[PDB]
């Protein structure tokens, strides 16, 4: 049984990065075969915060400048270069350890096993959820920056993050490794805030799924309602509207648990109309929305590895 | 800025634990050196779950009858032996890539990230708190046996945990790599119960700053109340009570926010009578109390690597 | 009662 | 404002 924040293992994510240095800024790198991805603030001096120039100050910068550190090796920049907001430095070293990789995009709503990182040296792991509003709400500090969040499946790394840059509001943006930003962000420090934020409908359908197959089941009940009501009641209380595609995604929980999709969209909304009423599931005492159906059956009673 | 619940790396300890079988039962065990720990729960068939005879089963159990896979490698157990309710399997391979490891029996109440593991393959890692009534609230499913918790401090690994049961009431059980229980378990399928669940004062204290430290401070009031009174109403509403030892360990984060241990008791103890009063402290809406001094620490503003 | 982990593997 | 991340390091 159980059931709480896990993440995948860091190990093939912790063996695959570096630290990337310019002058007196450094952040960290994910570094794959001989190539090292790193966020392009590298490039940055502290009184060119406001609106950097990277296109001037990269053809300024010279391949000597980019110094990487794997632990305590020192690795030769060969060549760099750039693409929409994040830099390739290519370097004369191989990684042993990059495990077979792929760079996806996730859309809104997808959970996510961030490595956060100070200075090469992995700090930590833990999952995060990329919120509708395109932001996620890990724990950075200063020096964070190249964090990257992967998902593993089938013993295959997913990167899928990169973080740049936190947002005055306490919450977190980054980009995928291809370098296209996570939202409407840009990388300099203007005033810059995320759009109301919306919780995921589809994730807290998960971890009710979750509660139910625990054995957590009081807010189970015989009442059931249409999905266009549910999805009125969601909108007037500010979550994601339901589609078809989420009933048809949660289908594996439905026959693993055998109570149907509409039963549980109906207790979830007598629970909004209701509140919560003072209990507890599971621990938590307010809708725990950051559990994708798959990462639901992954750590539920499914014995999936990685 | 930030503040969730974050895990160690484990890749230290994912490339070090193999999958030890006897005849139909087979389980996790972590491998270190040339010996691998593994519970006894290995010699156990179907049948004799109810009083098990450790001793006449190991005497009965011979060295071939131990199957240790390393992923797609075999290991030939070379020796075999028990002490306490763990199993030392003398194997022929040095592990490479064990690091400096310590085998501490953590006092109840200091977290550890857990690496939940099946059939060697790491499923994920997520942080646990070893509870006073002795149990963790992990999540763990059949085959999970074996599943380490550990801390990681210096690049130093400290192995505190060992997986072995689920009690009835969900919580569940394990030894430290010496092999004696936390609590007052037997390693058999009797009826085993444990004690009245109290939640950890100083963990909620420890969680308290880093809300403070975060940015969340609507909790801090003038009010200061002395210790005695504050053990009061922490025991009439069932918490830890809270000694001089505890305001001690806690002088570092009291230096770094500036607010002085009994504000912030007075500031509790006025939230345990008044309730949360319906907001909400960094996503949850329930005091967390996963979080030692020293994990917020390592968490927080301090850059402190592993 | 204990529901005391191990993996159940064929053959 | 924007709190745009890297390291603080010297030297």
């Amino acid at each position: 049984s159980g059931f709480r924040k896990m993440a995948f293992p860091s190990g093939k994510v912790e063996g695959c990065m570096v630290q990337v240095t310019c002058g007196t800024t450094t952040l960290n790198g994910l570094w794959l075969d001989d190539v090292v991805y790193c966020p392009r603030h590298v490039i940055c001096t502290s009184e060119d915060m406001l609106n950097p120039n990277y296109e001037d100050l990269l053809i300024r910068k010279s391949n000597h400048n980019f110094l990487v550190q794997a632990g305590n090796v020192q690795l030769r920049v060969i060549g760099h270069s750039m693409q929409n907001c994040v830099l390739k430095l290519k370097v004369d070293t191989a990684n042993p350890k990059t495990p077979k990789y792929k760079f996806v995009r996730i859309q809104p709503g997808q959970t996510f096993s961030v490595l956060a990182c100070y200075n090469g040296s992995p700090s930590g792991v833990y999952q995060c959820a990329m919120r509708p509003n395109f932001t996620i709400k890990g724990s950075f500090l200063n020096g964070s920056s190249g964090s990257v969040g992967f998902n593993i499946d089938y013993d295959c790394v997913s990167f899928c993050y990169m973080h740049h840059m936190e947002l005055p509001t306490g919450v977190h943006a980054g980009t995928d490794l291809e370098g296209n930003f996570y939202g409407p962000f840009v990388d300099r420090q203007t005033a810059q805030a995320a759009g109301t934020d919306t919780t995921i409908t589809v994730n807290v359908l998960a971890w009710l799924y979750a509660a139910v197959i625990n054995g957590d089941r009081w807010f189970l009940n015989r009442f059931t309602t249409t999905l266009n009501d549910f999805n009125l009641v969601a909108m007037k209380y500010n979550y994601e509207p339901l589609t078809q595609d989420h009933v048809d995604i949660l289908g594996p929980l439905s026959a693993q648990t055998g109570i149907a999709v509409l039963d549980m969209c109906a207790s979830l909304k007598e629970l909004l109309q209701n509140g919560m009423n003072g209990r507890t599931i599971l621990g938590s005492a307010l809708l725990e929305d950051e559990f994708t159906p798959f990462d639901v059956v992954r750590q539920c009673s499914g014995v999936t590895f990685q």
